């Protein structure tokens, strides 16, 4: 939940989109990169450059931002981009 990104080398959106150059999975690569994720090159495993949170086993029609907020609500990239209200809404039911 720190304000300092875990992986500065992947802070650049262009650095992240590059990792998806040959992405074959259903979840949209631009949406993934915009949501802070880069591909690890091992199945559909991705990692956020900021919070360091990893996610795998993406399902059809899943939204990168929603999943990001669900699993890593303390991510400060998410807070900076989407804002707290977005995070609040994802966690509304619990
Ligand atoms: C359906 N949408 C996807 C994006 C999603 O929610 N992925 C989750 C995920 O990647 N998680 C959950 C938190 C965890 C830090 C991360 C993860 O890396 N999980 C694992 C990765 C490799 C090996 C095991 C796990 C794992 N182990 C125990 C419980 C959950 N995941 C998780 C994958 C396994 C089945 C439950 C869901
Ligand atoms: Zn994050």
């Amino acid at each position: 939940s720190h304000m300092l990104p875990r992986n500065p080398s992947m802070a650049d959106y262009e650095a992240r989109i590059f990792t998806f150059g040959t992405w074959i999975y259903s979840v949209n690569k631009e949406q993934l990169a915009r949501a802070g994720f880069y591909a690890l090159g091992e199945g559909d495993k991705v990692k956020c450059f900021h919070c360091g949170g990893g996610l795998t086993d993406w399902k059809p029609s899943e939204d990168p931002w929603e999943q990001h907020a669900k699993w890593y609500p303390g991510c400060k990239y998410l807070l900076e981009q989407k804002g707290q209200e977005y995070i609040n809404n994802i966690h509304l039911t619990h």
